[PDB]
Formats: structure tokens, sequence, C-alpha cells
């Protein structure tokens, strides 16, 4: 995890996302679903929120594209750069972008797609790279036995909370 020159940190917790366009490999409902569970993945640790926009400009428009697509950061046929983020912001920051040159899947099998939804995401959200080779954030992709068990490092919580944190148990003193 990481910050940023002004300290990364969205200015309210009803965060707002959208996916622009999806990739020919997956169906709709099911890339979303990716972005889906990396936001709820971080609202585990957070107490940001998030919601859908059918239209409009949301926060986190989260765009794939391949090949060149803007800024300097060309994308290249599969493998490689699988997905990558920036910092939160407006303009090119807060958006994530992954390959769209390149196959996905929607679970331990191909290149799990919310695996590394929940890694672009965290760009946005405000935090990279971690000190840990358990976490999803660090530069190295990670899978597990059962990836519906999957949870994020204490690595990589330390900047998530640090920046913000959640609230304590409710069924507490
Ligand atoms: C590109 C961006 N996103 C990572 C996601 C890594 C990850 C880890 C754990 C869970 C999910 C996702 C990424 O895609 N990294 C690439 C390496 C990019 C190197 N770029 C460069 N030198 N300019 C990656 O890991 N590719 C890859 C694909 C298949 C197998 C192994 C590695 C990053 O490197 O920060
Ligand atoms: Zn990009
Ligand atoms: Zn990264």
């Amino acid at each position: 995890f990481r910050t940023f020159p002004g300290i990364p940190k969205w200015r309210k917790t009803h965060l707002t996302y959208r996916i622009v366009n999806y990739t020919p490999d997956l169906p709709k409902d099911a890339v979303d679903s990716a972005v889906e569970k990396a936001l709820k993945v971080w609202e585990e640790v957070t107490p940001l929120t998030f919601s859908r926009l059918y239209e409009g400009e949301a926060d986190i428009m989260i765009s794939f594209a391949v090949r060149e697509h803007g800024d300097f950061y060309p994308f290249d046929g599969p493998g490689n750069v699988l997905a990558h983020a920036y910092a939160p912001g407006p303009g090119i920051n807060g958006d994530a972008h992954f390959d769209d040159d390149e196959q996905w899947t929607k679970d331990t099998t191909g290149t799990n797609l919310f695996l590394v939804a929940a890694h672009e995401i965290g760009h946005s959200l405000g935090l990279f790279h971690s000190a840990n080779t358990e976490a999803l954030m660090y530069p190295l992709y990670h899978s597990l036995t059962d990836l519906t068990r999957f949870r994020l490092s204490q690595d990589d919580i330390n900047g998530i909370q640090s920046l913000y944190g959640p609230p304590p148990d409710s069924p507490e003193t």
C-alpha cells in the first residue's frame, strides 16, 4: 500500500462506479461482477460504499482497452499487464483499465477477472503494491485453492484502513 502527493482519499464514502465496456470473453453481468466483487473486497475493510449508474459519469469509470489507449501505457496482446489503474482523482485518475486483448474467467481457471479487478481498483482506491506475497496487491498474480475464501492480507488493509478505517463491531460495549 501507498499514498500520494496530496494523500489519496475520496471526499465521500458513497462512491459510484461504472463499466464503460466489457471483454469479448465474459458476459456483461459477469464482468460487472468482477468490479462488484473487487468493491466488496475493500468494502469489508473500509467504511466506503459503492453504487452503479446505468448512465452518467461515475467516480470510478472502469473501461478496458487494448494496445494504445491514451497516456503512455500501451497494452500489447495477452499476458503481461493484466490490468492497470491510477490513483484517485479526476480524469485519468480514479479510472481503471484492463486488457481486453486477453482471456478472462469467473473463477480460478483463467485469469480470474475479479482477482485482477480487486488489484486495479486498489490503485483507484488509493494504495499500491504491498510488501506481501499473500496479498493480491502484490506485483505478481496470486491464486488460492478456493478463491471463495480469498482475502486481502494485513499488508493491504494497513493502507486501505490507515486512509480511512471502518467502524468497530456493533455488538460491543
Ligand atoms: C499491471 C498491474 N496489475 C498487475 C496485477 C497483478 C495481480 C496480483 C495479484 C492478484 C491480481 C493481480 C499485473 O497485471 N501485473 C503483470 C506484470 C506487469 C509488468 N509491467 C511492466 N514491467 N511494465 C502480471 O502479473 N502479468 C502476469 C500475467 C500472467 C502471469 C504472471 C504475470 C501492475 O503490475 O501493477
Ligand atoms: Zn491505461
Ligand atoms: Zn499494481
